[PDB]
């Protein structure tokens, strides 16, 4: 049973933990924790290529992609405080699509998830828990 | 799976940047950078076994090591900066003992105390 962790830090208030767990290698990754400092709403939910934050989350590369980083969007509350609960299959923590070792962002917008009709706010790397 | 990078900071003024680079699989991994906001003298770099920085240091873990992750020392001048210059072939950035996704901290006091700074090893290539 492989576990991982993030901690997400930004310029602003934006900040968050996120957890990462996956009881079978290709079995299902779980994500789940909790980000502040969100504008209430949808906010777009990456990880990057690169676990590079020399240059804060400017430096993380592009949406991972062996988008495989793609993981939707979280949402902001009253407080703007998201509760992060999400299964993926398409990620993992070890093999081909492993995102261990790589950048974790949420995003100042939305991610239409390319369904629309046509800034990185905090990082952190993703590092075994 | 060939480069790691990884950004040194804490509660105090310890802060750098860090370098690995591992071109042959099981080769040795050459580490470089520059380190300041240090008393001048000997400090403990070592990798901890968990990237989880949720406590700063304090929730890294335990000194990697399935030590592994013992790096030696690195020293600081005058001027509170250390300039890493390494070559270790125990550690990598693939198999047992590979460091991606781990903690890398440097110590307060020397290595023959308390986590100065640190930060998780990510992939740069």
């Amino acid at each position: 049973a492989t576990k991982a962790v993030c901690v997400l830090k930004g310029d602003g208030p934006v900040q968050g933990i996120i957890n990462f767990e996956q009881k079978e290698s290709n079995g299902p990754v779980k994500v789940w924790g909790s980000i502040k400092g969100l504008t209430e709403g949808l906010h777009g939910f990456h990880v990057h290529e690169f676990g590079d934050n020399t240059a804060g989350s400017t430096s993380a590369g592009p949406h991972f992609n062996p988008h495989v980083g793609d993981l939707g969007n979280v949402t902001a509350d009253k407080d703007g405080v998201a509760d992060v609960s999400i299964e993926d299959s398409v990620i993992s923590l070890s093999g081909d699509h492993c995102i261990i070792g790589r950048t974790l962002v949420v995003h100042e917008k939305a991610d239409d998830l390319g369904k629309g009709g046509n800034s990185r706010l905090a990082c952190g790397v993703i590092g075994i828990a």
